[PDB]
């Protein structure tokens, strides 16, 4: 099995590019003196989670807690399921530990703290317990500088018999930002909010051993990370083209891509058409409102060449327009991608495509594939 | 017995009730039409989805891959229309799902794309039916209604290769840039012109054409003749959604999918509600941003169903959504007006995107009882 005999579309995994990408996230947390607690939510395979693994990675961060179970019934034990806990999931958290995961929630209320003491209280389990900051006003979390809130949700907490276990942070508007010294920056400011948290629960003498920073752009930009002890990334396992308009990786870092067969053509206007449409590649058009859009991808050829100025300009359900980005007519576009040829996208955002297929192609070196399944729903 | 308040969050809820008026009508439309209704079930992927479309008179269906081709004729539909340009690379499951009894029809817009069917018919002795797909409105594939030189080079090469020639299809796309009921109308009969046009000339060079198959949701439903058409194939309108309604086929309360979500916490001076339906829930579809109106991520409704006026999720992270005012003001308590477990149930941008979120739908009856409906993914 190879490039030539999958089905189209497939999402295909180039594993010295994967490998790449994660020596350099490990190397760098490393230097910074951290552990790497990758999000699995980019992939969720069990052998990508594997691969972190090896080089170094400790424990992960999962958006569901079907995430929790699947990596769990796979050895997985270290599990930060880093969603604003809601109280009716609390059985299943409780099961989960019961099991044997070392599962940790977050909350951002003094009423959902509530909720997990008073449950933990009634079970006898103290549930490990971390409280989310915001750093840049960006999703949930408690103002870096509410301290009241704080203190109050920490108390909820330890006087509650939980284990207050940490401090986290996802300073999520990252992904808005486009130049080095604004991420860098962002990342100080990410890491500041999430330390003066810490420091603010220890002079109120409650526990906090744990401080957890990051999103893959903060990850790759701060210059320091004083007071941090892990970082949680999960994008920069694949990258993709909204990383590469941040300024994080080159179009040549994406592993991931949708391989595609033309299907047809518009001679006309300059169109190919590819059996990759929205349903391979997702909805997602982050690019859009970045300096430099790539409709619903960057095109490659079979070899993994990027294909500057050929994007997929349109998509439809299951067919995608290819065409040229300065939006002339290409001249012979049916000569040039005869019916048949194959070609690989690079996705807008990989956590989004990603999501699209029950699997992975891991590519190796030979060009044969493995298929690596992932989850899908919850 | 699971309930909307038994069920986990986020949960792809059909009120069948919804659906039922939904199957009825759209069948109802064409039978005054004199046409055949084959629906298109990439929308739902849904085996008793399509038994309902089926059981209210439907003829036949549509795929738009090769593994729904799989997995409805392993629940036994035999006459399907596999309706995307065809991969000679998947001739080979074309040909075997034929050789189980699948009446499996395929697609080609092009010369080459029709000589490598009928070769590789020859070679394993199977005349395929193919159909030639029409453009009519220039949003996609096809043949040109007015291109009578490649129409006939097309034709020919199917017919004098030993294939049938089974027809002609076209589905106008457009509908989704329009909002009249008159732009609709006009936009069905140049659908309807167009195909009928090429059907006709093939027919006056001497070759076969029996079915002309057109359609659209918006188009199946704003057209006022259908002359000349012997079917016609629309997909979304099995449970509508907010584009439809915003282009003005249905209202609001006739959208029978919806996301079940529980409010996780709140931003109380921004005026926001936090969801755990994010754009993974409700897929990153935002078709109703470029329309007279914008539901964001999508319009917010109670338990219930009903539609809370001026609410809509007006940001999606992954796994959050976030629940604000429409008209950008910071709601006063949303921590009241919205508490910490409460569930809600979102309405769709576009239920095809939605829907395809989900490895099941929750069927929801009369009485409040779900049941799941498992749907396709993948290829
Ligand atoms: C996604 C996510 C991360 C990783 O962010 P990326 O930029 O996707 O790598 C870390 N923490 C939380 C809470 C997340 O949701
Ligand atoms: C999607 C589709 C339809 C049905 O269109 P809706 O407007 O989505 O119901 C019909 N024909 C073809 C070829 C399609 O791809």
């Amino acid at each position: 099995d190879t490039l030539l005999t999958l089905d189209t579309p497939a999402a295909v995994i180039d594993l010295d590019r994967m490998q790449r990408n994660i020596a350099r996230m490990q190397q760098r947390m490393d230097a910074q003196g951290v552990r790497l607690r990758p999000h699995v939510k980019t992939s969720k395979s069990v052998p990508v989670a594997a691969a972190q693994r090896a080089a170094g990675a400790s424990g992960i961060t999962v958006s569901t807690l079907k995430e929790a179970e699947q990596f769990f019934a796979a050895g997985t034990t270290d599990i930060l399921y880093a969603v604003s806990m809601a109280p009716h999931r609390l059985p299943q958290a409780l099961q989960l530990r019961r099991r044997g995961c070392d599962l940790k929630l977050i909350v951002d209320s003094v009423a959902a703290a509530q909720a997990i003491a008073a449950f933990g209280r009634e079970q006898g389990e103290a549930f490990e317990v971390w409280i989310e900051i915001d750093t840049d006003g960006h999703r949930s979390g408690v103002g870096a500088d509410d301290t009241p809130l704080l203190l109050a949700i920490g108390r909820t907490l330890h006087d509650g018999g939980m284990r207050l276990g940490g401090v986290l942070t996802h300073a999520g508007s990252s992904y808005e930002l486009d130049t080095p010294e604004a991420l860098q920056a962002l990342a100080e400011r990410e890491r500041a909010g999430c330390v003066q948290a810490a420091e603010a629960l220890r002079a109120a003498g409650l526990p906090c051993p744990v401080v957890s920073v990051g999103s893959t752009p903060t990850a790759l930009a701060a210059s320091r990370l004083d007071g941090v002890t892990e970082v949680r990334a999960g994008v920069y396992v694949f990258f993709d083209l909204v990383m590469r308009n941040i300024g994080v990786c080159a179009a040549e870092d994406v592993a991931l891509s949708v391989l595609a067969t033309v299907i047809g053509h518009q001679a006309d206007k300059g169109w190919a058409i590819v059996d990759a449409g929205w349903m391979a590649m997702s909805r997602d058009r982050g690019t859009a409102r970045q300096k430099q859009d790539f409709g619903y991808g960057q095109v490659c050829d079979l070899q993994g060449r990027v294909m500057p100025g050929f994007v997929l300009t349109g998509a439809n359900q299951e067919h995608g327009i290819l065409a040229r980005a300065d939006g002339a007519a290409e001249a012979d576009i049916a000569t040039r991608f005869p019916l048949g040829t194959r070609l690989r996208i690079l996705p807008n955002h990989a956590c989004a495509t990603g999501a699209q297929f029950p699997a992975y192609q891991a590519l190796a070196a030979d060009g044969s594939v493995q298929t690596w399944e992932r989850l899908h729903g919850w």
